């Protein structure tokens, strides 16, 4: 039929939230990652954030009652450290059907800053060209900025790219609905950190809804879950 513009911004403007697979991370989260919004974790290597950018991208693509939204991925490479054999040993731990999970996250390396700016250009076309895509996935966006601005004569320079590439981001998470995340090798900010053996913790450092405080979860051989 013919409806109104209003009803279909009723209709289509729900909470969306992906769930992270940890019950406990999510409940920091006020139930997941959100659409419409650009959510950074940032820490150390292993502290969690680049397995967080694989696990969603699979858990994205699961039903709603199971924390999904039924939707696929793209994933963005900045330092080349992508591995499908997680997005493999996950999708599994789900039950869920390899091929098809692998087939339904987009994915390409940036190789510098400008290839990296560009990429994000092209989005909007893509997500235009297939409205399934509910995630795109940024890990380690800072990198490039880093190594070609160095030093901290450089660093007002490099605040300014860097703020220019975030703020498309966030109007292409606005505009049509995605979830981003990007990932910091240190409106929504989380600090990951090492705790003890595989477990890790997970504090709000930055956002105006989300109640400020820290969680505890484990990376597993399974994908992000509650620690043991």
């Amino acid at each position: 039929r013919f409806k109104t513009a209003l009803e279909v911004k009723k209709e289509r403007m729900n909470v969306k939230k992906i769930s992270t697979g940890s019950q406990a991370l999510d409940g920091l989260l006020a139930g997941g990652i959100e659409t419409r919004t650009m959510t950074e974790f940032f820490g150390e290597f292993g502290s969690g954030k680049t397995q967080l950018c694989h696990q969603l991208s699979v858990n994205v693509q699961l039903p709603p009652e199971k924390g999904g939204l039924s939707g696929k991925a793209v994933y963005i490479d900045t330092e080349g450290t992508f591995r499908w054999e997680r997005i493999e040993n996950m999708a599994k731990a789900l039950g869920l059907d390899i091929d098809n999970v692998m087939n339904n996250i987009y994915y390409i390396r940036a190789i510098n800053t400008d290839h990296q700016i560009a990429i994000v250009d092209d989005l909007q076309e893509l997500v235009s060209k297939d409205p399934s895509i509910k995630l795109i996935v940024v890990d380690s966006v800072t990198s490039h900025f880093r190594a070609e601005y160095p030093g901290r004569e450089n660093l007002a320079v490099r605040q300014q790219k860097l703020n220019k590439h975030l703020h498309q981001l966030t109007r292409l998470a606005e505009v049509y609905d995605i979830a981003v995340i990007i990932t910091n090798q240190v409106g929504i900010r989380i600090q990951l950190k090492k705790s003890r053996g595989n477990r890790r913790i997970a504090r709000v450092v930055d956002a105006p809804h989300l109640p400020e405080g820290e969680v505890v979860f484990a990376l597993t051989e399974e994908g992000i879950r509650d620690a043991e």
